[PDB]
């Protein structure tokens, strides 16, 4: 099943027969964002769906307006050090609040964000710590809830 | 003012008449335990207290079996995991439940952990990601709230 746009941003997965059970409907979720494609072939659907529903993005804004306008490498790198601060930051609660990576996607290590700003948003990716190879595509603000929406409503 | 006993647990704290404003108590504070001192000369008493009053284990119970019967060494590093959970942990929501160091002292370094077993308690203490040199005193449960009650009080 594909919902969304490759071009800027989709959502594509499905359940592999022979891998699954009718409990564990196990197969592949991948995230196309601006034509890149990041996918895991680890992922159980029921688990990924029921935790994108209930990412912060969904009911709540993620504007930030540094993030949004500062480059891709320094953001993914800021973005991830909100989210595993070190000891050096004291004792400091972790961030979440950006991230909308499937867990499939998150535990193979891509971090996959979400910044808005005023009528637009950026999804801002990488793979692990590698903030030189860090990308982001434009979209429009609402395109990615709306598209995570219709991935639930088709299930 | 010092409030416990440091042959087991106390507090020790005062401003530093110089550094301080009619709206800010700015001096020192340091935590013994088993005899040991940890202390830093760069806190503000308002804000160490405040936070003091909040941790965690004033209102819940801090019980794990495990981490009281283990080595200090390890039980600190278990506990610094929990705490500043990594990129190999997945996306993992950070842990500071065992957490009771004052603000001032976590900023310098100083991890100190409170478990509970039964009737009795653990600070688990060392610095950093220092978990050769960790150590802890056995304390009576109840024994470092009462405390931290009692320098609320004071104040």
């Amino acid at each position: 099943m594909l919902s969304g746009n490759p071009h800027t941003f989709a959502i594509w997965c499905d359940a592999v027969e022979s891998w699954s059970t009718p409990a564990f409907a196990n197969g592949c979720l991948g995230y196309f964002m601006g034509g890149k494609l990041v996918w895991s072939s680890n992922s159980t659907l029921g688990v990924d769906l029921s935790m994108l529903s209930r990412l912060h993005c969904m009911r709540n804004t993620v504007e930030d307006a540094e993030l949004f306008h500062i480059s891709p490498e320094d953001a993914y790198r800021e973005l991830c050090n909100r989210a595993f601060p070190s000891m050096d930051s004291g004792a400091e609660s972790n961030d979440f609040t950006h991230l909308v990576s499937a867990e499939s996607l998150s535990d193979e290590g891509y971090y996959i964000f979400l910044v808005e700003y005023d009528e637009s948003a950026k999804l801002i990716y990488g793979f692990k710590e590698n903030s030189r190879e860090a990308g982001e595509v434009v979209l429009v603000r609402g395109e990615f809830q709306s598209v995570v929406r219709d991935v639930l409503a088709k299930s």
